[PDB]
Formats: C-alpha cells, structure tokens, sequence
C-alpha cells in the first residue's frame, strides 16, 4: 500500500466566515 | 494498491461564507 | 490497483456563500 | 505500508473568522 | 509502516480569530 | 514503524485571537 | 395609536445542519 | 401613543451543527 | 408615549457546534 | 414618556462547542 | 421621563468550549 | 428624569473552557 | 369562574388550570 | 376565581393553576 | 381569588400557584 | 389572595406560590 | 395577602411564597 | 399581609417568605 498526497498553494488567498447573528 | 492524489492551485481565490442572522 | 487525481487550476475564483435569514 | 503526505504554500493567505453576535 | 509528514510554507499568513459579543 | 515529521515555516506570520465581551 | 409592529413567536423544535467546503483546486 | 417593536419569543429547543473548511488547495 | 423596543425572550434549550478550518494549502 | 429599550431574558439552558484552525501550510 | 436602557437577565445554565489553534506552519 | 442605564443581572451556572495554542512553525 | 382578556397581545400569553 | 386581564401584550405572560 | 393585571408588559411575567 | 399588578415590564417578574 | 405592584420594572423581581 | 411595592427597578428584589 503506497499513497502519495501532495498539495502545492501559488495564489493569494482570502477567505472571510462569519456565524451568528441570531436572535431567540 | 498504488494511490496518488495532486492538487496545485495557481490561481487567487477569495470566498466569503455567512451562516445566520435566523430569528426565533 | 493504480490510481491517479489530479487537479490543477489557474483561474482566479470568487465564491459568495450565504444561510440563514429564515423567521420562525 | 509506505505513506507521504506534502504540503507547500507559496502564497499569501488572509483568513477572518467571527463567532457569535447571538443574542438570547 | 513508514510515513512522512512534510509541510512547507513561505508565504505571508495573516489570520483573525472573534468568539462572543453574546448577550444573555 | 519509522515515521517522520518535518514543518518549515519561511514567512511572517501574524496571528490575532479575541475571546469574550459576553454579558449575562 | 399608530402601532408599528415586527414579531415572531416559535413553539416548535428545530433542527438545522449545514455543511460549506470540501472543495479541491 | 407610537409603539415601534420588535419582539421575538421563542418556547422551543434548538439544535444547529455548522462545518465549514476541509479544503485541500 | 413614544416607545422604541427591541426585546428578545427565550425559553427553550439551545446547542450549537461550529467547527471552520481543516484546510490544506 | 419616550423610551429607547433593548432588552434581553433568557430563561434556557444553552451548549456551546467551537473549534477553530487544524490547517495545515 | 426619557428612558435609554439597555438591560440583560438571564436564569439559565450555560456552557462555553472554545478551541482555537493546532496549526502547522 | 433622565435615565442612560445599562444593567445585567444573571442568575445561571456559568462554565467556561478556553484553549488558544499548540501550533508547530 | 375562569376568564382571560387580551388587547393589542403581539406576545404569547399562556394560561393553564389544573 | 382566575382572572388574567392583559393590554398591549408584547412578552410572554405565563399563568399556570393546579 | 387570583388576579394578574398587566399593561405595556414588553418582558416575561410568571405567576405559578400550587 | 394572589395578585399581581404590572406596569411598564420589561424585565422578568417571577412569582411562584407553593 | 398576597400583593405585588411594580412600576417601569427592567431589573427582576422575584417573590416567593412557600 | 405581604406587600411588595417597586418604582424605577433596574437592580434584583428578593423576597421569600416561608
């Protein structure tokens, strides 16, 4: 069992989450 | 069982997520 | 079993994601 | 049982995170 | 059993984090 | 059971946390 | 009596899972 | 009299799970 | 009398799990 | 008489569980 | 009577876990 | 009478776990 | 004798007898 | 004698006999 | 003899008799 | 005699008789 | 003789009678 | 003969009586 996993990033990235904001 | 997985992103990448604003 | 992925992206992405907003 | 994982990041990344803002 | 962890990163990283602003 | 782990890091990186203004 | 007026009234248990990602480029 | 109001009354139990991420770039 | 009112009452159990990150870049 | 209300009561049990990071450069 | 009031009760247990970090650079 | 008041009264079990860390550079 | 009067309810008003 | 007599009602009102 | 009298009620009244 | 009189709430009144 | 009579209440009153 | 007479109330009132 040989597994190869590779990940190479060259651009920018922005990433932005927002949770919430609810009202109970 | 030979596996190989590659992933290269050469590209900019802006992602914006909202989870929410739900009233009760 | 010889398996191969591979991905490759050059293309800039702009995902919006948005959830909620539901009255109850 | 021979595994290898790779994980290269040539570019800039900016991630914002907001959590809460629920009001009970 | 043989596996290689490797992570490599040059690029800028700018990150921030907001839990709370609950109020109860 | 040989097992490795290797982390490079090469770029700036600038982190911020905040946790809190909860009001009970 | 001018009433402007905006109200929710939930009596009933809900439940709500949302997944965002697992995307590969 | 001028009543501007936003009311809400909730009487039930809420569950929400929320993943987000699990991106490989 | 000018009432200007925002007013939230809860009454029921509330969970919540969040989990973000889990990206490999 | 003019008021400006913003008023909260919470009378329920509430769980919170966040987890935030497990990225990998 | 001019009234701002900003005003919060609450009667109810809560339970808060926060993690944030476990990155590798 | 003017009244600016910001008031909070609570009245519930508090728990609270905050773990910020464990990053390998 | 039982007897509930509402004007202008925009809440939730809950009467139970046992 | 249960009597519950409300004007402009915009909370929750909770009466309860046993 | 039981009586609840509310007026402008924006919060929670509770009244429970046993 | 139970009675409760109310005016203006905008907070939590609680009363409970045993 | 129970009696409870509250004007612009934002805080909680509580009264219990056991 | 129990009274409980509040005005302008932001704080907590606590009686019991047993």
């Amino acid at each position: 069992n040989f597994l190869v996993h590779s990940s190479n990033n060259f651009g920018a990235i922005l990433s932005s989450t927002n949770v919430g904001s609810n009202t109970y």
